[PDB]
């Protein structure tokens, strides 16, 4: 059962050639794809209807597609539309060329300050807005954080993405294994949009540090650590930094900053913010000279 080399969908008359293979997306299998007419070029999601028999996972791509459709802003991956024949689902997508932050995260390592700064305001942003519209992606991690020509950051994945319906409303299922993953998930008690700061926080320590603030060699281990919030932060991370880590990654939720707090932290307002960073950045440590010479 092999994929077309022309997308046909035919409620908008649009037809997509099928172009060189981006990799495997959990089920799906991406492709960059390009509209005959127009040229333009888009990152193509390709699932196979022979790993969606169940009901229950038939449920979820829908929720997906449902949830991703509503969403516009600069800094959540451009969801153009999406299509099915008898053995596939099609979902075309914003493609973002210079792939994702974990392929900076493992060029890199640990970044500096100014270019965490830049990454993570356009992250938050993002996620204001997510949440904004009751929306709590879930699962925020460098590999869903992507980046286009100009290396902004446009959240993507929506799969454990879930919608709250009504305030005050605790989640207690979380159908996925998201990998900065909260401690009340773990524990399992239920969960809201604390869960994304919480990540956020795991994301704010490993581009600066240069690794995830609970890894070992068990996954179960891990998820040990974050239930006895057992991590410690480097002496050569500035305070201010360091502060604003520890703010996000409380055990208790309530204590957690907001989403719309974040951007008023010291650590924004008071340290150098790049406009933009050069393409040398996925490559080079940056020194921000103050002039060419
Ligand atoms: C041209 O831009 C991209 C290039 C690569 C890329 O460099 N792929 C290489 C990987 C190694 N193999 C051997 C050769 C191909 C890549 F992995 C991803 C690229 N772009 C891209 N844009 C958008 C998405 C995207 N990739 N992802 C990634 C995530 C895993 C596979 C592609 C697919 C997606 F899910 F459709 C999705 O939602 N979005 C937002
Ligand atoms: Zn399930």
């Amino acid at each position: 059962k092999e994929i077309p080399e022309v997308l046909v969908d035919p409620r908008s008359r649009r037809r997509y050639v099928r172009g060189r293979f981006l990799g495997k997306g959990g089920f799906a299998k991406c492709f960059e794809i390009s509209d005959a007419d127009t040229k333009e070029v888009f990152a193509g999601k390709i699932v196979p209807k022979s790993l969606l028999l169940k009901p229950h996972q038939r449920e979820k791509m829908s929720m997906e597609i449902s949830i991703h459709r509503s969403l516009a802003h600069q800094h959540v991956v451009g969801f153009h539309g999406f299509f099915e024949d008898n053995d596939f689902v099609f979902v075309v997508l914003e493609l973002c060329r210079r792939r994702s932050l974990l392929e900076l995260h493992k060029r890199r390592k640990a970044l500096t300050e100014p270019e965490a700064r830049y990454y993570l305001r356009q992250i938050v942003l993002g996620c204001q807005y997510l949440h904004r519209n009751r929306v709590i992606h879930r699962d925020l991690k460098l590999g869903n954080l992507f980046l286009n020509e100009d290396l902004e950051v446009k959240i993507g994945d929506f799969g454990l993405a879930t919608k709250v319906e009504y305030d005050g409303e605790r989640k207690k299922v979380l159908c996925g294994t998201p990998n900065y993953i909260a401690p009340e998930v773990l524990s399992k008690k239920g969960h809201s949009f604390e869960v994304d700061v919480w990540s956020i926080g795991c994301i704010m320590y490993t581009l600066l540090v240069g690794k995830p603030p609970f890894e070992t060699s068990c996954l179960k281990e891990t998820y040990l650590r974050i239930k006895k919030n057992e991590y410690s932060i480097p002496k050569h991370i500035n305070p201010v930094a360091a502060s604003l880590i520890q703010k996000m990654l409380q055990t208790d939720p309530t204590a957690r900053p907001t989403i719309n707090e974040l951007l008023n932290d010291e650590f924004f307002t008071s340290g150098y913010i790049p406009a933009r960073l050069p393409i040398t950045c996925l490559t080079i440590p940056p020194r921000f000279s103050i002039a060419p010479s």
